[PDB]
């Protein structure tokens, strides 16, 4: 309930993800690690790309195996190519412990690294059904648990804002109350391969879209701190979209701007917050019938961005977009919520995050219970 030593484990610049410091080889190689709840591969940089601060250097490490086996790892947008192999890995401000861990050696990318971030690789924290190559490449998290008595789960506390630093937690084997306020929540994990979800309402300021809850779930939803948007399927963005036009009246916005084709930048310090709608998913409870609350402020899905040359104002970028994939509870979700992910009991907590940002008037919230039927017919087959 107490882990002062992972506290604040995790930095990083907003619109590049949060990363954890990380040890591979022996003698122990130090490499900043993106925190990535929607893949499961280890992969680190490990030759040296311009973009890259520092890389795995296999010929260094003592303990260093090849297990005779490559990996090709194509995106809709990137890629990357690896060799595969085992290593002893540590997370210093992580458990007192050392494990022989898959380790996917990076020996080319493209459209995968950040120009400008401050990590070389990316810690794949979901199943081994989505494992490249296969599922046989057992990821980080279970080997983990595995070879030590790290109890089998960890949490996340996502704090959002030269571009500007984030930060956040991530308790490893455990929770830390002192990280949210109120209760934690917990939604079913549906299937162990993404941290598949069923999203069971919708609702803006209040407002239910109506829909058939299968929409919100084609063809799934998934919890992604990997990914920094809200995403939603297709239909669910044209009606959640619409409603949020609606209830923001009070000011006109061109049509490239909710379709994140254009920013939209206010004089200093003079954002409307007000004129913006919260949005609420209602996910499917622990028990029958039973749901509960998630709700997100315009402070989680208008985001700063920061690095624009051509202007002196303050920009935004409307961070709910639409996705052939799914819903994908992105950054813009996880940073209203502290965010356990309870692979033992098979389900994820939410509970209001003690660092997410808000106003005076109104705050990120979880709520329930709900009583909502038919939640099962919500998801996909
Ligand atoms: C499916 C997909 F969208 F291509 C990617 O999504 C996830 N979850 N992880 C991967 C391995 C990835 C993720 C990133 N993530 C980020 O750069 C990032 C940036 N900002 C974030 O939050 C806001 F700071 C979160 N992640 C970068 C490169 C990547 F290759 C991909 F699989």
């Amino acid at each position: 309930g107490s882990f002062v030593e992972m506290v604040d484990n995790l930095r990083g610049k907003s619109g590049q993800g949060y990363y954890v410091e990380m040890t591979v080889g022996s003698p122990p190689q130090t490499l900043n690690i993106l925190v990535d709840t929607g893949s499961s591969n280890f992969a680190v940089g490990a030759a040296p790309h311009p973009f890259l601060h520092r890389y795995y250097q296999r010929q260094l490490s003592s303990t260093y195996r090849d297990l005779r086996k490559g990996v090709y790892v194509p995106y809709t947008q990137g890629k990357w190519e690896g060799e595969l192999g085992t290593d002893l890995v540590s997370i210093p401000h992580g458990p007192n412990v050392t494990v022989r861990a898959n380790i996917a050696a990076i020996t080319e990318s493209d459209k995968f690294f950040i120009n400008g971030s401050n990590w070389e690789g990316i810690l794949g924290l979901a199943y081994a059904e989505i494992a490249r190559p296969d599922d046989s490449l057992e990821p980080f998290f279970d080997s983990l648990v595995k070879q030590t008595h790290v109890p089998n789960l960890f949490s996340l506390q996502l704090c959002g804002a030269v571009l500007a630093s984030v930060g956040g937690s991530m308790i490893i084997g455990g929770i830390d109350h002192s990280l949210y306020t109120g209760s934690l929540w917990y939604t079913p994990i549906r299937r162990e391969w993404y941290y598949e979800v069923i999203i069971v309402r919708v609702e803006i300021n209040g407002q239910d879209l109506k829909m058939d809850c299968k929409e919100y779930n084609y063809d799934k939803s998934i919890v992604d701190s990997g990914t920094t948007n809200l995403r939603l399927p297709k239909k669910v963005f044209e009606a959640a979209v619409k409603s949020i036009k609606a209830a923001s009246s009070t000011e006109k916005f061109p049509d490239g701007f909710w379709l994140g084709e254009q920013l939209v930048c206010w004089q200093a310090g003079t954002t409307p917050w007000n004129i913006f709608p919260v949005i609420s998913l209602y996910l499917m409870g622990e028990v029958t019938n039973q749901s509960f609350r998630i709700t997100i402020l315009p402070q989680q899905y208008l985001r700063p961005v920061e690095d624009v040359a051509t202007s002196q104002d303050d920009c935004y970028k409307f961070a709910i977009s639409q996705s052939s994939t799914g819903t994908v509870m992105g950054a813009v979700i996880m940073e209203g919520f502290y965010v356990v992910f309870d692979r033992a009991r098979k389900r994820i907590g939410f509970a209001v995050s003690a660092c997410h940002v808000h106003d005076e008037f109104r705050t990120a919230a979880v709520e329930g219970p709900f009583v909502t039927l038919d939640m099962e017919d919500c998801g996909y087959n």
